[PDB]
Parts: structure tokens; C-alpha cells; sequence
């Protein structure tokens, strides 16, 4: 696995290692995933004592904001030990009341009652034989009024990209080859379809997509030009080969959002 120590090296403090939203345009990075996990909760809804499910926790950002600005009640999932242990451990240090528990633990195996969902770029790692199941489950957790904040990357098809003008160059596929062959995401994402029509068919309403695919590519700009900047501390922590590679992978997503290849949204799903 890729220490902590490396992601260090370019993350905020926040931990969060999914898409950003410069609200303002002179935002740091930190403000910036501060601004992208309240503009999710804020679609939800939360009053404090609520009970919050984050799928796909991460090193724990999302949750800690939850507690910290919301007062909610957390539960955090995934199946990362590393994602595990830093979330374990933000969340005890938190002061407070409220429960905030992270579980190494897959949603397929989460079967309690909560009042919100949210998740941030988990969905598009998912199987796409779990897809109707995730959305079912999903609803079966929830209240009657519930709502879930489902942030997703997504891709479109060569015919799609053609209406828009866009075509797929022998860069871009070899681009997808280098994704899938090594240990980055992007590779076989689902289409918008995919999770607008199983998340209709499991009962849920979509009230709201927002697109943030231009904030995936300043985000992703702005972790290069923090690991490039601590190019020699990434080598020593990992090896000149992990670095080219995480800095291929980031500046080719930055150049493949700004193209309009793919997408990433959040989707405001209720019932």
C-alpha cells in the first residue's frame, strides 16, 4: 500500500482525497474540500442529533466536518485499513457527545437504520452487478423522508463526446489502459445512466445534479503542484517510480476533466 506519509505530501489537512469546490475562487485547498463536504450535508438537511452513514470514509474528513459544523451523529465505512485507523483516531479526538464511530466494514454488510447518507467517489469503485443493490439498500436504511448525497464520478461514451465535440485520442486510451493496469481510480466508471436510472428504480427521486467536473481539474492542479513541490520527500517516502506515476495520474485527470472526458456530480436523491 502507499503510506499515509506520502498522501501527506500533498493533501490539506482535511485528509480528503476527492473532488474539491472553490465556492470562492480564491479558496485554498483546505477551504475548498471544507466547502465541497458542506455543500453535500447542506442537500441533506441535517439537524443536529441526526444520525449521518458516510460510505466510503476515507481517512475521515467528511465525518469530522459532519461533527464538528453539524452535530450529527456518524458512521463511517470502509474497507481501507489505513482509511480505518486515521478515521478511528480523528474521531476520538473530536470532543463530543455524539456517537462517531468509524467500522471496517463494506455497505453490503451495514444493515442499521439511519437518518442521511452521504458519499463521496466510492460509488464509481463499486461493481457494476452492485449497483441497483447499492440504491436498494441505501433506501431500505433510510426513513420515510430520508435523503441520501451521492457524489459520484461518471464517464460518457464515444457518441456522447462526439455531440459535443469531444473525441477519445490514442492518448486518452492509452491514458484508460494505465489507469485500470495500475492502482488509480478512473478506470470502468459508471455512465450517468448507471446511476440516474438504478437509483430511480430502487424508489428514489432525484431532486438535484451539480456538476463539479471543473473543480475535479483545479483540485487535481493543485495536489501535482503539491507533490511536485515535495518531489524529493515523496521519493524518500516511496520511490521515484510511485511519484511519476501518481504525478502521470494526477496531471492526466486534470487534463481529462478539463477536455470534458468524464465527470464527477453530486446527486441530491430522495424519497
Amino acid at each position: 500500500d502507499i503510506s499515509d506519509d506520502f498522501f501527506a505530501l500533498f493533501l490539506d489537512p482535511t485528509w480528503v482525497y476527492t473532488c474539491a469546490y472553490f465556492e470562492r475562487d480564491d479558496m485554498t485547498l483546505e477551504e475548498a474540500q471544507l466547502a465541497k463536504v458542506d455543500l453535500a450535508l447542506d442537500k441533506l438537511n441535517l439537524e443536529p442529533g441526526m444520525t449521518l452513514l458516510d460510505v466510503g470514509c476515507g481517512w475521515g474528513g467528511a465525518l469530522v466536518r459532519a461533527v464538528e459544523k453539524y452535530d450529527v451523529n456518524v458512521i463511517g465505512l470502509t474497507l481501507s485499513r489505513n482509511h480505518y485507523e486515521r478515521s478511528k483516531d480523528r474521531l476520538a479526538a473530536i470532543g463530543t457527545q455524539r456517537r462517531a464511530e468509524a467500522r471496517l466494514q463494506g455497505w453490503e454488510e451495514f444493515e442499521e437504520n439511519v437518518d442521511r447518507i452521504v458519499s463521496f467517489e466510492a460509488f464509481d469503485a463499486f461493481k457494476k452487478e452492485r449497483y441497483l443493490t447499492f440504491f436498494e439498500r441505501s433506501y431500505d436504511i433510510l426513513p420515510d423522508d430520508g435523503r441520501m448525497l451521492l457524489h459520484s464520478l461518471f464517464t460518457y461514451d464515444r457518441r456522447w463526446l462526439h455531440e459535443q465535440g469531444i473525441a477519445l485520442t490514442m492518448s486518452d486510451l492509452r491514458f484508460l489502459k494505465f489507469l485500470r493496469e495500475s492502482i488509480f481510480p478512473g478506470g470502468e466508471l459508471p455512465s450517468e445512466p448507471d446511476i440516474v436510472d438504478n437509483a430511480q428504480a430502487a424508489g428514489f427521486t432525484i431532486e438535484h445534479v451539480q456538476l463539479l467536473q471543473q473543480h475535479y481539474a483545479r483540485t487535481l492542479d493543485a495536489w501535482a503542484a503539491n507533490l511536485q513541490a515535495a518531489r524529493e520527500r515523496a521519493i524518500a517516502v516511496q520511490s521515484e517510480e510511485v511519484y511519476n506515476n501518481f504525478m502521470h495520474y494526477l496531471t492526466g485527470c486534470a487534463e481529462r476533466f478539463r477536455r470534458g472526458l468524464i465527470n464527477v456530480a453530486q446527486f441530491t436523491m430522495t424519497k
